[PDB]
């Protein structure tokens, strides 16, 4: 039944190593990572916050709390997915700990405000560096991807012992807010609230100039940004841009959207080129996280997706363009909406979770990429685990083989006292059982090969030919064929350690 084994990973507290590079909660974590392996979890995932390590200065890396944390993990026998977290913790949902980007970068920003994504009003979003300064050498003679690449080269030099023994199996290079390839279009920070459409975050002078230069390239210098796209909390109908047969379909608006959405491809391309020549040769896999912007999916404009950077429509696959860019790099997609079901989203959201999971996992599987998921919200119900299991093996168990399509692995959000305690614990455990096709945990499964080098760079126009025509999804079963059962599952009822 091994072909059907899907690895489960838990995501560690946002603060596995505390708010100032001091690994503190080690004994708690030691007890918390004890039950997780009794549950049979394959490995864990932590952020390697850029603001904690090079916080103190240019190239002043302090891997100390982090060498100790991974020490704990290795000792627990767990695989580790590390997230190269070049973004601020605090601002999004579920962000309790608050870790900003490096103070010395934020100080550069004081001098040049345009280094942070800027909305139409001119509000500076401090949580991630605009993709416009990727190749702008203004961080004291270092450009942002130089900075991103030196941060990852240093991670390799210092974490080598873990990279050799095979504890670190996946590097997830973050490329935007929450470490996701996208724009900060729905910033709870700036008074956006779900299911609002969000805004186009492309007003800083670097992108503000990439576009005017791009406008004149196609003969239209005169062209500006969408005047009619509304505000954060509007609904499509309310704006002239996202309204049925609105400017999102006009030449000016198709071009804009092509630009805006291409910038994210390119950003992610550049930085992945580098993460690939850094980890080049390692038994690791490179991944990126793509948001799950399900609200306004059921409407024609797909507004929230268009503002977030994913130019997805009924006739244009905006998630297969992205996966085509990941293809050279032998990268994989890490999508985040797996636990939802259309049933549970507010009816006015015009949200289609299930249909977004099917689109992205299908674009990815079509591009030959390994796809993996992560739930977007705190969920401890069997419903959540069965929806996940459905999405893991769309077509279900193929005991007569390995299945057509299968997720490489799932990474549950998040480790808490509540997950490893009682009821929630026996559900999670039986969930893991089932995610492994009820086989016992196997660590010598899905062994990676030394990361090859990124293949030949391919133009924008060559990655963009995957958009058209949008293909049909891969037939998804409606429920999983190996659900949670109910409360219990194989061993019974497990009872043990609290917290202190
Ligand atoms: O631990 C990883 C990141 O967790 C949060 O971001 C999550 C977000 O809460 C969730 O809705 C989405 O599905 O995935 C992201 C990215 O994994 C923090 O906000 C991030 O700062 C962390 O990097
Ligand atoms: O902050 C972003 C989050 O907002 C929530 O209200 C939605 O339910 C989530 O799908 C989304 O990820």
């Amino acid at each position: 039944m091994k072909g059907n084994y899907v690895q489960v990973y838990v995501m560690l507290p946002l603060d596995a190593v505390s708010v100032n590079n001091r690994f503190e909660k080690g004994d708690e974590l030691r007890a918390q990572l004890r039950k997780l392996v009794e549950a049979g979890v394959d490995g864990v995932m932590v952020d390697v916050w850029w603001g904690l390590v090079e916080g103190k200065g240019p190239k002043a890396y302090d891997w100390s709390a982090y060498k100790q944390l991974f020490e704990l993990v290795q000792k627990a026998g767990l695989k580790l997915q590390a997230i190269m977290s070049f973004h601020q913790c605090g601002g999004n949902v579920g962000d309790a700990v608050n870790i900003p980007i490096p103070q010395w970068v934020r100080d550069v920003g004081t001098r040049d405000p345009d280094i942070f994504y800027t909305d139409g009003h001119g509000t500076r979003n401090i949580e991630y560096l605009t993709l416009g300064v990727d190749n702008q050498p203004l961080f004291h003679g270092r450009s942002a991807v130089q900075m991103y690449a030196d941060y990852m080269t240093s991670f390799r030099e210092n974490m080598k012992d873990f990279l050799d023994a095979g504890v670190i199996v996946d590097i997830e290079v973050g490329l935007g807010p929450a470490g996701e390839l996208r724009y900060p279009s729905y910033p709870q920070s700036h008074g956006w609230s779900f299911p609002g459409i969000g805004e186009f975050i492309c007003y800083d002078k670097y992108l503000q100039a990439d576009f005017k230069a791009a406008a004149a390239a196609v003969g239209h210098p005169e062209w500006e940004f969408p005047n009619d796209a509304g505000q954060y909390n509007d609904t499509p109908e309310r704006t002239q841009f996202f309204r049925d047969n609105g400017t999102y379909l006009s030449e000016k608006g198709r071009f804009f959207l092509a630009w805006y959405s291409n910038n994210l491809i390119k950003h992610g391309d550049r930085i992945l080129d580098e993460a690939n020549k850094v980890f080049l040769g390692y038994k690791v896999q490179l991944a990126i996280k793509i948001a799950g912007v399900h609200w306004w999916y059921k409407v024609p404009s797909h507004a929230a997706e268009l503002t977030a950077g994913y130019y997805n429509l009924h006739d244009r696959d905006g998630y297969r363009t992205i996966a085509r860019m990941l293809k050279r790099h032998r990268a994989s997609i890490n999508f985040t909406c797996a636990e939802m079901r259309d049933s549970e989203q507010p009816p006015d959201a015009m949200s289609a979770p299930e249909e977004l999971v099917q689109q992205v996992l299908s674009a990815g599987w079509r591009e030959g990429l390994n796809v993996s998921c992560e739930n977007a919200l705190p969920r401890y119900d069997p419903t959540a685990y069965n929806t996940i299991l459905r999405n893991a093996r769309p077509h279900g168990i193929n005991q007569s083989g390995p299945p057509e399509h299968k997720l490489f692995g799932f990474t549950y959000l998040r480790l808490s006292n509540q997950l490893v305690e009682g009821q929630n614990y026996v559900n999670f455990k039986t969930f893991v059982d089932r995610m492994h096709a009820n086989l016992p945990r196997d660590p010598y499964v899905d062994p990676m090969a030394p990361l090859p080098r990124s293949g030949p760079e391919i133009s924008i126009e060559m990655i963009l030919q995957a958009a058209q025509p949008k293909i049909q999804p891969f037939p998804f079963q409606e429920h999983t064929d190996l659900p949670v059962g109910p409360t219990g599952g194989m061993g019974g009822q497990a009872e043990g350690p609290t917290c202190g």
